[PDB]
């Protein structure tokens, strides 16, 4: 399996460009040069890159180093045609930001984060990005009588509903995208899940173009099931983009290469993405982001490496999802479980809750012992499912 | 402290009915009279009972029995003075629902819990409850592949969204909750928390009546914060119904008394429960519903302990709690943090997206670096926090 | 892939035995034949079969029925030639071990238990067996305060250590394999990982017939990694059995197919049991036991189904573990990632710590600098190991 | 409560030390004098001061810089009167120990990490130190091929045997404490807990001076009970020191002030270790030495705050805890459930397993049934603990 832009594939700068530095130690490898990594994500097939604001212009730059930097990554992204999908605003490494962005008890801290994100938002418009991801790393506490939890979440809405609207007032096609995280930096991060960040976006003014950006390696720490919450994102028409990496349990975020983490589940998750849902519906469009880590042991050759690595075992992980579905065996097993069946509505055509109560077929002469009998055939469809993910059947 | 129904403390007749059988193990308790259940917690100081359908009516009962049973039971009711604010069904148990009721695969088995439910709604109707419960325990899976995760929440709605029509065109003072939960007895429970069950909400078409119940547990089976879970649930005004208990970490259901969980944040969820939010906010008047398990290496003597323990521990924790902020020391701490700062919006009075960018002091001219230097004292205020909790001030 | 005896795959009368009784539901199937059992499982290529006293012979069993049940068994086993490798006691399911077996706070209860223990050891020795299993389900505590836990692994070695003196004083061809356990049905289970039942054979008068008996889903339930576990067991030599599922993340026990939880995770134990380890060392000779439970969705057919599954998986497994190593490319990975490397002791020759202390080139004069740039390449490692599990190459 | 040096708390220079700087973050905090710390910390009640070799002498120092530091630092000491009572080497920070120290794949690594170590034996000598402690952070694997799991644990061995073979030669008063943690920074560390730290003890040539040194945050990131660990450590007498801090569930290493993770899990901890075990039993000596990180959000004040709490944690807890079981009612309610009736021998004086089989008292005639309805009463017993730790009883 090669890849190609067709596929869609894009990384951050700071994921490819992360030199090594972790909570109990020291970076292991050099910088790498923000032209370099857009010519070798070129040349490894890569569709397009993302960055933080601060990836590429530094918090202290002055004019004359901002201008030098666009420069030569705008004639690097001509030259090898790398597209930007996606922009980010850095709210977390300053140490202004210890206590959050938007939510920080300090006033005027939150005033400069919103202004950050602002002046961020017409960058990406110049990148001519589609999506703004805020991953509110900072917004949370460690301790619970730290923060108003009702005051919290009213700026929260205040940061990102300030944002949407000046995406609408300036008519940007740009789109924002909240991507929930459980815990860590914080001990507790707001809107720690898919869920709240669905739910909260109905809170909100400008919710039209507000969406999610969920992380395999995000649900997973809270030990919830990814391709459970992107289906719910995707039903909701809220999943926007998505950032695919690996975890292997809940602990600190690994961010490992795809598939190098719940092997099954990202089986699943590709299948989601690629087939959709079997008796239709929505299917996600958006970019196949990889936001992952080289892991550290590893020099710069492994880090290309991993590049490529999350592109194959996306690939390889596609033919399987493909072949899965396309097998007349599985056809006739999801038959059996009731797969279709699922998608039949529960109430006829033009029934009422009244109608059904007084069909003594359905209740009162209902024989749910015989009912109980049948054998959905759960374990052979996943034993089937398996299979084509190790190239037996 | 000495518990009166004023507290509003409910209690599940399959609470203090549990007779002990376990995943590895037979009931270790004898058969628990509702009658005699109902007699003893309006003894115990508890203001009202609450039940599911065959806690108190047998699946298989015949019309002399179901009529002697709630005959007895509401003359034990009238006798006491005890209320039933709260019922629920059980589409778990009975091996028809194994795999679940609502998003069953099968469709006559849907039509069947739907059926229930719909009659279950006209019982609480009569027993006077003012919230109904569903907790889709079954409502899952084990295997990735078994289920159309669109069409799954298809069912869900239309089961909801078909009880809720129901409710209204009866013109019933109900309003139904729903009971999240991550997984168990199902390895991936279908809205598996408290931010999946407020966005699912928002799908509905008769959402207005349908908030949520979370509980302790569940949540922290998850491994996230229940103190932050109800406080969103506060925010977006969807707290309809709490079930209390504890639990010791990320495992199996322990519904342990509430308070012999995680201590501290039992403190933080009743401070909240309480006190509110800090700069002002909605409040939960709802009743403080139980719904734990008295361990099964206890007798009877230990099931009606355990029964004053959660009351006793509501009651210690509240003295504390309102001490806590009533202390002065506390209101500065409070103020140094920043804690009433933080109700303050982060734009001024009229100032739009525009102004904030071109405000100098708030960006261009910002110290960011002095503005980083603020103590916060976080750690403090949580070290006030947790000796008031240990009654050391 | 088709199973045979040869492969000596055994199961437990217990899994496929069970019935579907959970937490929160009842049995979904009916009563299976023992003697059905040993035919079923011998028609499926099984090797063996194992069993809790009581799963053969129930608790109030009269001697007529006792008589009837073992006539009946020992002539399904000679018909279908399965052996019974395994035997092990079953002191967790009477309400009267509701606090414990060898740990119950109440004497006579210890008493009753290790008795029940000899017999059973008598029994497994009719059997042939060759280990005899120890799952101390109810020894532990949902609070802190309920046991003296020195007092507590006191008892449980007077159990462990006087059950093994009647072995040897029997002349008995048997080993005692402890099955470790993090929790459930207990809140808090003694020697809750494989390291804890390590340490605790140390302490045993009589160790040299004591070893462990693993579990893939005990091991994840405490979010360790199984393979890690095994090999430090291997490692002690006190790999005397072990018991195969899967388990998908930590939450309560579901004690799925193998190879449907971790998948991963699954490639890797079958690589260790099957190759060994890399630089050289002792192998797992024991029989490849299935310690797992058909969902309870499925019918009968699903039980079988579910048995097949575990040894295909196996086998599957297998294949891509030989070729996986077998692979040049991988040596070569192998031998760059320094895998062999490590087998080579730190000291030199006849070295000491004061020679290497004053060895300027191994400290005084060591480029630490130059020595962390070493690519180890465990990424590039991890993708051709995937890459065989998917049957890629 | 006030501390005082006969309490014997100690802190590691590296806690209050630690400037902030995170996974995803810089440093929030100035540099902490090492000869200030040392006067602060006097000033405070503290006992003593532990630290890494690199804590005070930096990596790259030369002998004019080594000098003037340990000069400076020794008047320090002889003015404030701490002692020094554990010392540890350092083996994680500099990029060489990116894939460990003692089972780095490398050799000249794992070389010149045992050379630094028996480097700062030396030092931890001059320092009169009476415990050196290891804490393999980096001796571990993000992917399971990356080690022979075998070889590793040999390495391992090899390094602290060589170790503690040095401190035997030298006629050294020191004792090796090892370090266990599950993960973090090493995705899967070796000897991940408690249990697999005291078996690899048993491994060892000089395993009788060789400990371990459990950390309340690491043992509950594993999801396991620390207080049921330590008991363990001490049953085998093996608790040679101890770390204590605060954790809030299984994720990153929050290391939180002592009392604020596990609140009824600390109040516990501190009851074995001030109270021993019911029925009598060894005891805890040692130092209660805090690792804990005051959070980034909080300033140099907050640093001095934290260093106060834990102390004041422990007291307070302490009070509790001596109350808790000087109270007669607690007495009889620790009588009732058997807490003392568990210290009895189940075995009769002289009685043989033989006897215990043929006494039909305990198995033949032995009624299961009344014996299995003792109310054991461990709800209560919780009930009385939790209320003297909230000071109520
Ligand atoms: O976890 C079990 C659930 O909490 C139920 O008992 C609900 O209270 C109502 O169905
Ligand atoms: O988790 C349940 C345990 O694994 C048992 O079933 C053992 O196999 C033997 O008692
Ligand atoms: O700005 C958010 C980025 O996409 C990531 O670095 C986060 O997901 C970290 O978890
Ligand atoms: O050298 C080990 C120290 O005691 C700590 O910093 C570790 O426990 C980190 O978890
Ligand atoms: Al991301
Ligand atoms: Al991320
Ligand atoms: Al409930
Ligand atoms: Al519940
Ligand atoms: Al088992
Ligand atoms: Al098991
Ligand atoms: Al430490
Ligand atoms: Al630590």
């Amino acid at each position: 399996v090669q890849p190609t832009p067709a596929d869609h594939f894009t990384f951050g700068l700071w994921t490819v460009g992360w030199t090594g530095a972790d909570p109990f130690g020291v970076a292991t490898r050099k910088n790498l040069d923000p032209v370099e990594a857009v010519h070798k994500l070129a040349e490894l097939g890569a569709y397009g890159i993302t960055f933080h604001d601060n990836d590429l212009i530094p918090f202290d730059a002055t004019e004359a180093e901002r201008e030098k930097i666009l420069g030569d990554f705008n004639q690097a992204l001509k030259d090898t045609g790398l597209k930007v999908p996606m922009v980010t605003t850095n709210l977390f490494s300053h140490p202004v930001f210890k206590d959050g962005g938007f939510t920080s008890n300090d006033r005027s801290i939150r005033r400069f984060a919103l202004a950050k994100v602002l002046h961020n938002i017409d960058l990406a418009a110049e990148m001519g990005a589609e999506t703004f991801v805020m991953w509110g790393g900072r917004e949370g506490s460690e301790y619970d009588g730290s923060k108003d939890l009702a005051a919290a979440l009213d700026r929260m809405r205040e940061g990102v509903d300030t944002a949407a609207g000046y995406i609408k007032d300036k008519g940007y096609n740009l789109r924002i995208a909240l991507e929930p995280k459980p815990n860590e930096p914080r001990g507790d991060i707001f809107l720690p899940t898919v869920g709240h960040g669905l739910a909260f976006i109905e809170q909100l003014e400008h919710g039209d173009i507000v969406g999610l950006n969920p992380e395999t390696g995000h649900e997973q720490m809270a030990g919830l099931n990814f391709t459970h919450g992107i289906a719910q994102a995707l039903w909701a028409e809220k999943l926007f983009h998505i950032d695919l990496n690996g975890q292997r349990g809940i602990k600190y975020e690994q961010e490992l290469v795809f598939g190098h983490g719940d092997l099954t589940s990202a089986f699943f998750t590709v299948d989601l993405l690629e087939n959709g849902f079997p008796n239709g519906g929505p299917k996600y469009t958006g970019p196949r982001h990889f936001d992952y880590k080289p892991s550290r042991t590893d020099g710069y050759d492994g880090v290309w490496d991993s590049a490529k690595a999350n592109m194959s075992m996306y690939l390889l992980l596609k033919e399987r999802a493909l072949a899965f579905r396309a097998d007349p065996e599985v056809q006739e097993a999801m038959k059996t479980s009731g797969v279709f069946e699922l998608g039949e509505t529960t109430l006829n055509a033009g029934e009422s809750a009244a109608d059904l109560m007084n069909d003594s077929a359905s209740f009162a002469g209902f024989d749910a012992e015989a009912a109980a009998e049948r054998n959905f055939a759960f374990i052979r469809l996943n034993q089937l499912a398996i299979e084509h993910l190790l190239g037996s059947r």
